């Protein structure tokens, strides 16, 4: 796969960012995780940790997998990296997302997540605690 840039528009919650891709406005969707509803346990904290990494960076990038690069409710899906690490594995390996939603041909960095959930688990972090 391969990165390129993105234009945040603002964090929307633990695993959702609205970005403006080709000029317009658009949700992106994390690829292979969860992160509980802003109003669930550990939600707050899955908001706030995204949007700290994805504000507080110099740019944010974006990698589309090799099969859907949007979902039945038109949110884009995509890898996000801030400052060249990437959100979506920082939020698994603090406990802070689960690995989910896995399809096949969009499960590039399935292993990788996986790797970082158990070391979460391992520590009991957050949603494993
Ligand atoms: C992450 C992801 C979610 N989705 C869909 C599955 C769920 O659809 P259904 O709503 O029909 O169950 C939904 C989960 O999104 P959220 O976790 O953002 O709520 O988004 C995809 O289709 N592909 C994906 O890669
Ligand atoms: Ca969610």
């Amino acid at each position: 796969l391969h990165k390129e840039p993105a234009t945040l528009i603002k964090a929307i919650d633990g695993d959702t960012v609205k970005a403006m891709y080709k000029g317009q406005p658009m949700t992106f969707r994390l690829l292979l995780v969860d992160t509980p509803e802003f109003n669930e346990k550990y939600g707050p904290e899955a908001s706030a940790f995204t949007k700290k990494m994805v504000e507080n960076a110099k740019k944010i990038e974006k990698e589309f997998d090799k099969g859907q690069r949007t979902d039945k409710y038109g949110r884009g899906l995509a890898y996000i990296y801030a400052d060249g690490k990437m959100v979506n594995e920082a939020l698994v390996r603090q406990g802070l997302a689960k690995v989910a939603y896995v399809y096949k041909g969009n499960n590039t960095h399935e292993q990788l997540l996986r790797k970082a959930e158990a070391q979460a688990k391992k520590e009991k972090l957050n949603i494993w605690s």
